[PDB]
């Protein structure tokens, strides 16, 4: 059901690695450093560091000829672990909160994407989140730009729970 | 020496998965619905590679996720391992502020169901686990989210994988 | 090219485990608890926890007869994963910053080690780092003491990016 092809070099050149399952460490046997990717069946969630840590990259089906094709930010060219991302959800519901522990101003998003949180009274601060239904991806900047943070069904009482160092988010969309 | 049986559904129904060693990713079973710990304790985790919310699993029966989890942060359980608790003594130092600063409390071979009984409020910002394995909780009487402290030093609440320094009770992991 | 020998007991006694590749868990049918280490060919980057998490220990070539020989901080006696560390760099360039997102006072270090950041206008605070060339290791206390944090070539916009809970650093050196 899932398949990703990772290449040692840019433009789908060099050593080729096909994966149909999660990989907690790409340097364990597979590649030295991922240069390009083809997602044949996904989506996949890729990570800058080993064991599904560090910066996140949602990889939909398609071609990524270089690291700047999957990184919407330019913080890191490292990709060391990745896994299939379960997106089997008919409805999407997300609650964003101004302050930690689901306190302060609240924004509810239902079966829609938000390219700018500013259009709904928020600033560039999201300090707790409730992903009621579906999988979502939040971004640092408007129009789905900068670093990505994935929200799967569950509660996030503080920005550290979604692996962010700061509560800055300016756009969010459903993974579908 | 260790053995856990995980079931796909609640009340020990559906597909089974027997483990006698750590598992960094349960992906084998779609979603754990119930657990029988035959020989433990085990330390279970909401996420892969021993990350996310923690659940200490002593020997016994857990017919549904709310039997092992006290919070609503997740029903997901994706990794788990045997927890070594072979320690004759237990010593824990709790600190008010990060980097072992401010008010200090020492706990020796005892459990504390309310930190408020010892002048601590609900703020623990650094910890020293001198001897033994401990488990701290958000609320008094060992309620809410759990955080395991194995022997070592924690200069900030993020070191024990907490987003905030709130703790109100703590106990030793022992039989 | 890489080789580490791990022993069950102190002073290179008990059961042995030889590794020439990364190991995400030393308790997964290898050893009960590492008591001593010989690095035959390195350097290696070791970790307190499984899956390359927790406190870091840079292990150069040589003999470590007890846990407190590799841990320059009486933090933990635990060592559960480790990997070879690539240090193939002819030059070393590091930029340290006072505040996150490469803001505030800046220190540039070129092909040199700094046993005290205080000797160059910093306090015990480093909140973002640019590792332009080479691999580096930062420490909590002056003279390379306390907990270690490895910096590989790349950008670190916040202290959490190098897996620190706080921006306290007082010395830094090249891994060579």
């Amino acid at each position: 059901s899932y398949k990703v092809i990772l290449y040692e070099l840019e433009n789908f050149q060099g050593k080729r690695c096909e994966l149909s399952a999660e990989c907690p460490s790409l340097t364990d046997s597979l590649l030295e450093k991922v240069g390009s990717i083809q997602v044949e069946s996904g989506p996949w969630l890729a990570f800058e560091s080993r064991a599904f840590r560090g910066e996140q990259f949602v990889l939909e089906k398609g071609d990524y000829p270089r690291w700047d094709a999957w990184s919407n930010s330019r913080d890191s060219d490292s990709l060391l672990s990745l896994r299939p991302l379960n997106i089997d959800s008919p409805h999407h519901k997300l609650h964003l909160f101004e302050n930690p522990a689901f306190s302060g101003r609240k924004m509810e998003i239902v079966d829609d994407d938000v390219p700018s949180l500013w259009a709904h009274g928020f600033q560039d601060r999201v300090a707790s989140v409730r992903a009621i239904n579906g999988t979502w991806v939040g971004y640092e900047f408007p129009g789905y730009r900068g670093r990505q943070y994935v929200f799967e069904r569950g509660e996030y009482r503080h920005w550290n729970e979604w692996d962010a160092s700061q509560p800055q988010l300016q756009s969010v969309r459903r993974i579908r």
